[PDB]
């Protein structure tokens, strides 16, 4: 049974620094008082805010973390989303800095429901340097997914208002999540992507602190003072010719709220990764990204691997997180065995490839709702911000924004805080 959905879904898009969470707190509800006061304003059903979103990201020791640290329920973060959820009636997602009763760390992401009770925790799966620096955890649960109730969202094709309710799966995944593991897994393991299409998720919502390529990160350079000290004059002179603060643009909004401009689709370039035109996204990451997503989007040459059973090995043999992960630290051949094929093996994917479908996402829809936050950090890390919503249609091979598969339904600039606001329509089967 076809179940017509229509979402109306804000992203908050911040430049938090170290320390000033009291400020960013303000700014953010200056920035939602803005925009309620929007021409095409309507109430959003969910509102998603970055990595990290009120307490900055570059923490460079446990001690200098622990001041900023929360329980999954008490807190700033929580409050903020509590006090959010209820005024607005939505669900409302943010990372935040978690410690837990047994004192571990880790890097996670809240979700309050619209009577402001929180129904979810997720925490990290995949870290990345930074979280290495101040003892963060590998989320032990590996990649979830979780039920989100929406009231008067649904319909029936032949129904003329939204007046059903519904239940859909979704799915968090904290920047990194989405990279394959620690960079050294193989890149078309695409984890995260894979997950969310083997388990039939149907709104994929990403918190992050994505870098820009601009960004130091060369090894050598960061260990080695006299090129860091050269690398850091670079940055600091690429921000000082756009009249940009060394930390970024903080408290001038880009307010895209109701509004139907979709980002235009353009293939990554030489310059498409220039820290420059704050206003405009980031496409070398827009590109990146959507890539990051392949399982979910049309590919012509996997008729051609399905004819020839080429990835059955590759199905049947993968694991539900990588073997060295967390996930195994304690959970634990079917084509040499006498034990039957289980409906979950039968959902399971490699490139987007089914041991029964040629690509199991076609004819389907999922929403993808990604918020980074922008700004700069240490002068030597520049997040691409470019907070976006796209629609992955299911539609019957380019590896970027030009996959028609795929809808960008609008992004923010690379560089100022923000907000967008998108009514996304698709369908689920019930």
């Amino acid at each position: 049974t076809k179940l017509l959905v229509s979402l109306k879904v804000l992203v908050i898009q911040l430049n938090p620094q170290i320390g000033q969470v009291d400020q960013t707190i303000k700014r953010t509800w200056s920035i939602l008082d803005k925009v309620t006061k929007s021409a095409t304003y309507v109430k959003p059903d969910i509102i998603l805010f970055p990595e990290f979103a009120l307490t900055g990201y570059s923490f460079h020791a446990r001690k200098d973390i622990l001041p900023y640290v929360t329980k999954k329920d008490e807190g700033p973060s929580f409050e903020l989303a509590k006090s959010i959820s209820e005024k607005f009636q939505c669900y409302t997602i943010i990372g935040y800095p978690e410690e837990d009763d047994e004192q571990k760390l880790y890097n996670s992401a809240l979700v309050v429901n619209p009577q402001g009770g929180q129904i979810f925790n997720y925490r990290k799966t995949f870290l990345y340097d930074t979280e290495m620096n101040w003892d963060c955890e590998e989320n032990p649960e590996g990649f979830q997914t979780f039920p989100m109730d929406f009231s008067k969202c649904a319909k029936l094709s032949n129904e003329d208002s939204y007046n059903r309710d519904v239940t859909l799966k979704a799915s968090i995944g904290i920047s990194m999540d989405l990279s394959p593991y620690k960079f050294m897994a193989p890149f078309n393991h695409f984890e995260f992507s894979s997950f969310c299409v083997d388990n039939n998720v149907e709104l994929i919502l990403c918190p992050m602190a994505w870098l820009n390529s601009t960004s130091i990160t060369d090894k050598q350079t960061l260990h080695n003072n006299s090129l860091l000290e050269a690398a850091k004059n670079k940055i600091a002179f690429a921000l000082k010719e756009q009249g940009l603060p060394l930390a970024g643009s903080q408290g001038i909004y880009q307010l895209k709220i109701g509004d139907s401009q979709r980002t235009p689709r353009v293939p990554s370039d030489d310059s498409t990764s220039e820290y420059k035109d704050m206003d405009e996204p980031d496409m070398s990451n827009v590109n990146y990204w959507i890539l990051r997503f392949f399982p979910f989007l049309y590919f012509k040459l996997r008729i051609n691997w399905f004819k020839n059973s080429s990835l059955i090995e590759s199905i049947l043999g993968k694991t539900r997180m990588p073997l060295d992960h967390e996930y195994y630290k304690g959970k634990h051949d079917l084509l040499d065995s006498e034990e039957v094929i289980k409906d979950t093996v039968l959902e399971k994917t490699f490139l987007g490839t089914s041991l029964g479908q040629p690509w199991k996402f076609q004819g389907k829809n999922a929403i993808l709702v990604l918020a980074n936050r922008c700004g700069t950090e240490d002068g030597t890390t520049i997040f691409a911000g470019s907070s976006g919503i796209y629609k992955f249609n299911g539609k019957k091979s380019s590896l970027d924004s030009l996959n028609e598969s795929v809808e960008l339904l609008g992004n923010l600039g690379k560089g100022l805080e923000g907000a967008i606001l998108r009514e996304v329509q698709f369908e689920v089967f019930r």
